């Protein structure tokens, strides 16, 4: 109990003590487990911290060695519901380099990773071997967090019993068992763009874009993304739709996870609305700028909106055919 | 789950929000009462929030017919272990004026309250009509408060598991079932002398002594003891030894209840070491001043002092029978 004292007095626990810490709460009883979520969200997190839980979060997990991989995600939350964008630029991503998605930590998931992937035609549940199989002929897989993570079991009842953000939510996207080497992780506010960069160097990974968009866990295409991107330390700079090409567009809501997949496959195939498409587009854009497959986010932009067509439909379906072969 | 929301979002909960708390915590499984436990610990506390949870508490509680009493109490949880002077200062009140003593609530019980009583030779557990029969006849009662808070029953184990400082070491001394008139009530920090004043006021009390004596939840006998006054709004000021009229003397340490008991009861015939007897003295004069028998500190320790003897022995001997009978 001296590590629940250390928080609640206000405390900043060390990299070690929070790697700790994560072992201790996956062997508890839910009521330590409910006693440390809240504590630490009321006080706050550093990036040492996350480092910590999120490291000790994946070597908890089921073992899986792809490649060099990428990865995009947000620590959601957010407030507005719109498309999922994070799963469309990971699907886009794959046409250039590999992609291992990690999957929704978080149990609020309409339109969400899981889903659309279920409502597009994969098999979401797909083991190491089928995972690497899906690398190596198609650059995709999607890492279902529930099926990975075994150690959070017990903690998943208590954050429903909870019904608040927790730490799981931001550690989530920083807990990939495939080590990604690239990665783009949106927040919901700015206050934990510095942690969750910080985050990132620890674990390290080889560059990474933490972005957060006027109110969204994602880049925007319609006012400027505060962007962190880690790397050769870590560095701030400020986007807008200009810097991608695009005129400004804001992006509209979306109801249900089968809206979503037919939303995005309209997208992917060519087609689409120009405010899901450019939403996409300015994501798929920061994706393809973190995994190194682009110089800059104007020609992200150009080479995302090339790949769109008919290869990536049939992409799709070969991506979906061998998660359920 | 928005109570929990507020206090893990930095807002401060209003008297009737605390009040409400307190009714959920009573009817919750213990993983929610751990996160609201531990969040509210890492906040801090207000005066409103521990009113308002008191308040329930009291009004949650076996209830009692005593007079307009008198109550002694400490939040425990200080620099370390002394003789239980809220436990003699009580007693000795009882010579003058009709107290009811509420019982620890708290997980600091070697050398606490009820133990101490309990190796005075009391029966702790008392019924209301008992109760009423002692305070009647000795002017003392112990109110044990496991006894009478059925809605603690759930509380307790929590408070176990958790092993930090929570919010209910502070409501304790608040909880008096017997709404007490008068009180005295240490604090372990200087931190909790505005919020336990100001909770005061709202539980309506009549005079009460907000105390910290140098690291204790006590008036001290060695250094200076920071005082909030409630009654016509409330007054700071600070007292020293000198203000009771004794030599600066340091309080020592204490080992078990049994220790405890034998000291006092030394102390309370006229006898004991000078460092025991002047620091319940100086505690005892606290709890004249507060129950208006004294006028000043000076007057609480003249009178505190002569009560002492083989007349005091004899009511304790009466109130051990009669909480047995
Ligand atoms: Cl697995
Ligand atoms: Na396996
Ligand atoms: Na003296
Ligand atoms: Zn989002
Ligand atoms: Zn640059
Ligand atoms: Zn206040
Ligand atoms: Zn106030
Ligand atoms: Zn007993
Ligand atoms: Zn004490």
């Amino acid at each position: 109990m001296s590590l629940l004292a250390k928080i609640v007095d206000g405390k900043n626990l060390s990299f070690e003590e929070a790697y700790e810490l994560f072992n201790e709460l996956k062997g508890s009883d839910g009521v330590l487990i409910g006693a440390y979520l809240a504590a630490l969200q009321t006080k706050g997190y550093t990036g040492e911290e996350l480092a910590g839980l999120a490291r000790a979060m994946r070597d908890s997990a089921v073992k899986l060695d792809l490649g060099k991989v990428a990865d995009t995600a947000g620590t959601g939350g957010d407030g507005s519901s719109t498309i999922n964008v994070s799963t469309a630029s990971a699907l886009i991503l794959s046409a250039f380099t590999r992609v291992a998605k990690h999957g929704n930590v978080s149990i609020t998931s309409k339109s969400g990773s899981a889903n659309v992937l279920e409502a597009l035609g994969l098999n979401i549940r797909v083991s190491p071997e089928r995972a690497r199989e899906m690398v190596e002929s198609t650059n995709f897989t999607f890492i279902f967090a529930p099926a990975y993570h075994p150690a959070l079991r017990p903690i998943m009842p208590v954050r429903k019993a909870l019904g608040i953000k927790t730490v799981f939510n931001v550690i989530g996207p920083l807990a990939n068992p495939a080590d990604p080497a690239y990665q783009v992780v949106g927040v919901n506010s700015p206050e934990l763009l510095e942690p969750v960069a910080e985050a990132l160097e620890f674990l390290g990974v080889e560059r990474a874009l933490v972005v957060h968009g006027s109110g969204m866990d994602e880049v925007s295409p319609h006012r400027e993304t505060l962007v962190l991107e880690v790397g050769n330390g870590v560095e701030r700079y400020t986007l807008s739709p200009e810097d991608f090409g695009i005129e400004p567009v804001k992006p509209l809501p979306c109801s249900s996870p089968e809206e979503s997949a037919a939303r995005i496959k309209a997208v992917l195939g060519g087609s689409g609305r120009r405010e899901d498409r450019d939403f996409i587009l300015v994501n798929a854009s920061a994706a393809l700028y973190a995994s190194g497959v682009a110089e800059d986010f104007r020609e992200g932009l150009e080479m995302a909106r090339e790949a769109l067509g008919q290869g990536m439909l049939e992409k799709l379906e070969e991506i979906a055919c061998l998660s359920k072969s």
